[PDB]
């Protein structure tokens, strides 16, 4: 068994067998043939373990599905034009009207919308719960559970959950869970390692690195991973990936571990400095000692990553002149990209709502997301630092 | 004067860029970008709230799929344009974005078969009512409206058969019990046949054929009104489906669409040759051309498509096996599913999309045992007339 940085190279991959080229070619093509009418027929049931149509299998994408599986530790893999097209196609395959989904207290905004105002409107029962409460998941569970979905660590204060103790749980019920992986990526955490059924990834974000793709990725058991390509996939999104941004999806998976080892660096130094700051009410950052759920963070995850969010003293106003001032963060949606991002939500994008929405949401008046790239640690500092100077 | 509207070849090369807009570059540069940032968080507060204008995220809207989408609204003659991952995402961010259970959707009589698995298995599993119905017919359309009717969805020629129906009189009976008409648009693309301009309130495309014309890419197009292809953008994509186009793709898409006159004009020259040809040879029993007059349709295809496409269907004598024979001599044609490429590709559904069946439930479909498709593509037509003529000649 290889290690990751190996794995994340080389896995699945052997120059001898495409001409020795070192880097595998792009199959940027829509269609296959065949050698004869009966090579053509095996491909529509499915016997020789390859290579059909380019929407259900092409090479490239192929080899990307297996290094991810790979990583993750999974059967299986699947890759998507989207982070939503990985979460929509896996759920729009596992649920019917009736079946419930259990779902994390807080949840990316696209993903919430897809719930609430989706698959929702079309008879399927929704039901948030605290996935760290593992007494209040049980007495949650009903016949009708059939998916737990959350993130961990969860947009918007990093609220962990325990994969492993839900998975428990959805085992006395076979219920699947579903874990959305992006902000640790199979390099920090392995969520089907705890037990977890599924993980899904917004490859757009960590995995790429660079900004400059959308990619989706599943991972789980190969029963599980068929039903969602060949229903969810082929059937109900057709959130096909390119192969072009495969390729380079690739391209950035190759250094994962030397760019999440800089976003952590960067993230723990940000915010020790963060935890000391008298514009600071409070912090959020698995690192910290004072990070409420640091000791099931520890268990899981084995670097506390490169996200932050803390709330200013002075509310939207502090929250306004410190985005505005910062000359090295760009204010930006997204994250996990090589160029250091911030948010204020309550400025941004929930800016039409109210203070009394907002909190609804768990989103407090001052509070400011960092997504911490890769720039010089003196750099980021600076900006930071001056940027709290306007804030007051 | 100036008020006249540009050819469409023109508007397929320039609508809606102007290289002095990006310091003279005469190609648009591409936007492979996922993230878009903002100089004042007031500046983005806007574009959370429809004061503003802009890009948030690649997922939502993009310069590269804008322009893409510009252009194609141009060409089949709408308002907006939306540019998704294929030709499936672009059906089912319509339709999860239009229906809701309850609501019904009378569809033609065949569709393309993920259509049709997306429909029986997909959305219709979750409380929308399906209804099947010859759309050639509109005396039985108008019998199938019910006031639960919300859309009515086709393909015209459909898949596999090229059954048409009446676009002008679909829309008709449309505007007259209030249903959203989406018209499957790929066989024609805009070049052929325009349902907007005939009543119709979207059109969809598997950019992946025809518009994209090399075989390279994977994409889907939507085409109506601002206001519905709004919904669609943001319900069905960026909620429903997540089937983002990547920018790469839709630059490689807009550089096929620079060609579309002239790949559209051969493939149709090509497809009426071969046709012509194949119905006068020994061999084959029946032959479906929407340019020969024994097409059962003929009429229709004169009237609504400009041309009469680069698909042919033809069944053979010998039965599948004389088939299986032909499909395996070609030499030049490939064997393929799929169309709109620049290689002509064929395909037997008997001994091929349909070979696990027995000869009972193709014959059930309407699928002879004999029956070939023909994707006629741009090689020199002398070269496919003899690859043909040999394969024939094997199939004895
Ligand atoms: N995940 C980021 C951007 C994706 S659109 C966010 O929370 O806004
Ligand atoms: N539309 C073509 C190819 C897509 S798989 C077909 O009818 O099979």
């Amino acid at each position: 068994l290889p290690g990751f940085a190996t794995r994340a190279i080389h896995h699945g991959y052997d120059p001898q067998d495409h001409g020795g080229a070192l880097v595998p070619p792009v199959y940027q093509t829509a269609t296959f043939t065949f050698p004869t009418v009966e090579y053509g027929a095996a491909c529509f049931a499915g016997e020789q373990a390859g290579h059909f149509y380019s929407r259900i299998s092409n090479p490239t994408l192929n080899l990307l599905e297996a290094r991810m599986a790979s990583l993750e530790g999974g059967e299986a893999g699947l890759a998507l034009a989207s982070g939503m097209g990985a979460i929509t196609s896996t759920l729009w395959t596992l649920l019917r009207p009736g079946d419930e989904v259990l779902l994390g207290n807080t949840l990316y905004g696209h993903t919430f919308a897809f719930l609430h105002h989706g698959i929702g409107e079309f008879g399927v029962k929704l039901r948030h719960v605290d996935m760290a409460d593992l007494q209040a998941l049980e007495a949650a569970m009903t016949p009708a559970t059939r998916v737990i979905y959350f993130e961990s660590p969860a947009n918007p204060n990093m609220h962990m959950a325990d994969i492993a103790g839900v998975a428990k749980i959805a085992r006395k019920h076979g219920a699947t869970v579903v874990v959305d992986n992006t902000y640790c990526t199979p390099y920090l955490q392995r969520p089907l390692e705890l037990g977890a059924d599924l993980v899904v990834h917004s490859a757009t974000k960590y995995l790429s690195g660079h900004g400059d793709i959308t990619a989706g990725i599943v991972v789980g058991s190969q029963a599980l991973v068929d039903r969602i390509r060949l229903q969810g996939l082929k059937d109900m999104t057709g959130a096909v990936l390119s192969p072009h941004d495969a390729a380079l999806l690739m391209r950035g998976i190759k250094t994962l571990n030397l760019r999440m080892d800089r976003h952590c660096a960067n993230a723990q130094v940000l915010a020790e400095f963060l935890a000391r700051q008298p514009q600071v009410e409070l912090i959020h950052y698995p690192g910290l000692a004072s990070f409420p759920q640091y000791t099931l963070a520890r268990q899981q995850m084995s670097q506390p990553g490169g996200m932050i969010a803390f709330e200013l003293k002075g509310g939207i106003g502090a929250g306004r002149r410190f985005m505005n001032a910062l000359q090295l963060f760009s204010r930006a949606v997204s994250l996990g990209d090589a160029e250091s991002l911030a948010q204020h939500p309550a400025s941004m994008t929930h800016s039409s709502y109210t203070p009394e929405e907002r909190a609804h949401y768990g989103i407090s008046e001052g509070l400011v997301r960092l997504s911490v790239g890769l720039e010089d640690i003196d750099d980021l500092l600076a900006d930071v630092q001056q940027a709290l100077k306007a804030s007051a």
